[PDB]
């Protein structure tokens, strides 16, 4: 480990995965006795307690080379399970802000960081564990939670202009748009970790008028992170 | 109009079971009720009949990515908006023995040709079944007791192409099995809107030796699979 | 050995004539002498018999480069090496009427998946037919007093795969037709040292409206070719 | 910007961008007066004075995609000027560890990054600016530091294996290796900035190793830091 | 045209074309009255009689990019046949020096001039005429010349290091290499030019050993040639 | 070499290089007592002395493929210092005609060249000598000749058709457009040579013409050449 400087025994071997270091801490007060593990590069990492089973809670950065470096470290630290809980946007109209979508697929542009990887240019099936997706299925429902299930594109430019992107992505099967869950995927399938995503929606791109207030998305965020913590621990 | 599929309109169902080969199209007809053959033409045997009080259509696909591609195009010009394979496959990892199942929740692919005529550029766009109705093929196969698997599988273009490191590459993928049309049902069905599965029989073990199984061992196996896809397409 | 086409060992000729459609496969070897079913499965039917004292097969393909990939490759495993496709095609240009024929000199093709698997690499290997059967074939045709054109096709994946372009972009590339097979039969041809042709049946005229013919008219022109490609194979 | 919170007038034109935040903080001490204008997901950005010029050093993360939009939020911010200070792996033997690299060209593999900003495959000369890269030259040589002039290998995967990783990319014509140049570069020639990038050698994956120490990085750091704010304000 | 300086009515409508000027000047003796039409940046063209039927012999250079160049302007110039005339390297051992190759189609590595011709990395059928290519057959067999009828492989980098070149070309149906046809080929196919291309046997790749003298492969070129003008005033 | 028949000893290992065989002719009248070493296939070779150092003016011809063979075989016959001087057409509306670009990179269309020689598809840096570059700086700069410094964009394909050929590759960063550079950088970055690139302005493609004379054209040349030998002997 080079970048995340935990020690023997620290990193927990189920780790709930966000790209703001922000959320990480915030989301630590949800675990019993929370303790920093790590803090190197702003990666924070806590480990802490939920319902009396030990879970970590780490920062990935935003980024595909980011999330991969994290995953990879994490788990030469024990880590093997991984649910990534971020923020996305919607690339369909009916979905609302503060609402989720549990993640069934990635669609990506290949290149970077798969060829280094894969070694050349196939499309490998970039998709979470089967099983782990269906228990957050049963946690959000069981929670009274609205999600959608389906495909998301992860993008590597979140400022590259595209005229014609909501369509392009949507018409091929992805309704949000983020940035790391490919690379989550598909590394994962590589390195046989058990992976898989739920995004709480921000932005609905399909709509750029609709807003959410700051407490009301906080509370999405804290509503949803409950359900994920009840699946890693479940 | 469709120029390969020539069953008129109103003779194909919104549910189809797609298979590759002719023959089995043939075979599993029976398990319909007053089953009546729609298509024959270039051999793209399709029939139509009931099952638990629904029309559903059991068609030929025939291999390959540019074939089915055609036979779901023309199904869905006739109607049809549910799909669900039902083939035969060769597994990639050792654990997995001849006769059981994989419900397949993802396929890998090489680039190129079909999905760069459809896609209008080489992004891989994830290629994956219906999220609703791969969980209902595996609660139809739980409750009939069947043995599956539930993973990615490589869909290849050219069985005979040789590579040395085939299987470990594959497998180490994440794939558990290699077939050569799951890429495309998925894919064309999320740019369609169609609603896509598929299930398949093991016929064969890539990664242990080349075990084998009776004729009627595997029949069976073909014959118990297909009712649980019937009940599933029709749940 | 094959798993697809189940003929024996001796019961497929070194010469053969394939075709995508099972049905022109029956009907074609109603030309040959003793014509023998050497083989149904998987609806792939190949008929052996006699003509011109030779002994000669017509063999299904499919349809698309993945199917008469494997067809090619297991019929050459049971002792082929001469393959001459006859298809049916759509022209590209105005000036060729319906019915009339297109001796192949070449195939365009997208790159990607079965040439990836085959060739290791996205190399552009040129893929065009032998050419002493090529000659031949054009010796034949003109022999039997038939309107042949002579050129390249474009060889797509995707049928209904939209391209609002399409027929400018293939026929300012130097394409005359469009069909599905060619260029998997020659490169892979090329590959395993089989000597591979191709004529084709015009059925369709992409750049002029939608002209048509009889169906008469159209089976005349199958059976008239079929002749001079079994000329051709026995010459 | 939705990453990088500044306000408008609190990041300056000419900008020091380092991936770890916790340098970021650490060579703010070389500013006068340095107030923290940004703290948001981590991205601290630190604005104050030097050499009589206004001058503000932002954390970008790690990989392209993170770069990209700290890159694009800064620049909307005001931001036109962008030096790169990092860590790089030199790739020939005779490169000593805490000497500095002053890149001149980056070579990567193609990918979506890319894709999505220049539109196709083609392989645009990713090149810092001429002007900026001689002042690097110039600052280095009259503080005495010991540098070397070539080009790098952006990697996006760090962890990928290449069991010929050194032999290709050395013969390739780069003599280290790092993650965000070839972004840095490319983006910048496509939105007109002015952008730069020195390295600081902390290992060498040519040579079995160097006996240095955590505080001999340190310093090698800190002069750096000075030579690149010289450059920045000259 | 901005490199073939030739007037209205210089250059002939059928053209045989060679890579280096010193054949296109030597082969000129072949022809009556022969003019220099053209010396503008080496291409040396020629324009006299041959069988009473006026012709023309350009030259090339080396590589497609050149190529493409020239033909482009002769066909300004009122060209539209095209024979061209070279050497070649053969990848099956059983074909020798001095010897010829009637070309039936190119292979060729995608990019470049390839793709900003055709547009996209489609692989277009890059054939000769089908008409003209017999009648080479045709004359060169009436001369009884030597010659073998197949595909070749249109390398553009001559010393490029590939150590599984010859079975890897040979495998692929190509019986030799040289480096103009795929383009000749192709621009001719989507421009609408009539073109084929002869090639001698220089050199033998799948044996190093043979050797041809000088004087016998200049009578080699010059009775090719003849074949060739034979075809091209048929 | 097969296409430079200079005898060894008769090359030098500083070379300028041109594509057009008639200014390689030109400019050899620069060098003191100037022995023409080469002919074949229309590469003028042209060695004698300047400013007290063994300098070499060698011919080109058009393309990366034909640059390529050429460099080679002066490598083989003891180059291995290289400065091209050729015409460009200038990408933005500032540069006048007679004017010079010094690049300082290239961006290019992925080929079969850089395929055979780099193996794969990744975008290696295609960038000049550093110090070779700077030292023309100098020599321009004391010679007091009006240039710029920029990216260049090496086609292959003069006469391919792109009704957006400026405006794309203006925003990529380039200034002006020509065919070898991008393999002569590429190659001297493998091969372990030294390179640079000066360029006269012919032609600007950004506006609608300037009015010039076919004469201040000729001086623009002879006064770039000697720059340039300047630089090759400092």
């Amino acid at each position: 480990p080079v970048h995340i400087l935990a020690k023997k025994g620290e990193v927990a071997e189920r780790v709930l995965v966000v790209g703001d270091p922000g959320r990480a801490r915030l989301l630590s007060t949800l675990l019993q006795n929370p303790k920093l593990t790590n803090e190197n590069r702003g990666f924070l990492v806590y480990t802490g307690k939920y319902n009396g089973e030990t879970v970590s809670i780490a920062t990935h950065g935003i980024g595909g080379p980011s999330i991969a470096i994290v995953l990879e470290e994490l788990a030469m630290l024990g880590a093997n399970v991984f649910i990534r809980y971020g923020t996305t946007g919607a690339l369909v109209p009916y979905i609302n802000l503060g609402e989720y979508i549990i993640v069934t697929g990635a669609s990506y542009n290949q290149g970077g960081l798969f060829y280094q990887y894969l070694r050349d240019n196939a499309c490998v099936a970039s998709t979470p564990d089967f099983e782990l997706t269906n228990k957050l299925v049963t946690s959000f429902s069981k929670r009274n939670l609205k999600y959608y299930v389906g495909n998301v594109f992860s993008s590597d430019a979140f400022y590259a202009e595209d005229e014609e992107f909501v369509k392009k992505w949507s018409s091929r099967g992805n309704i949000a748009v983020e940035m790391e869950c490919a690379t989550l995927f598909t590394l994962s399938k590589v390195k046989g970790w058990k992976s898989a995503t739920v995004l709480v929606v921000s932005d609905n791109l399909a709509k750029g008028g609709i807003w959410i207030t700051k407490e009301e998305l906080e509370k999405s965020v804290m509503d949803g992170a409950k359900a994920v913590l009840d699946t890693l621990t479940s």
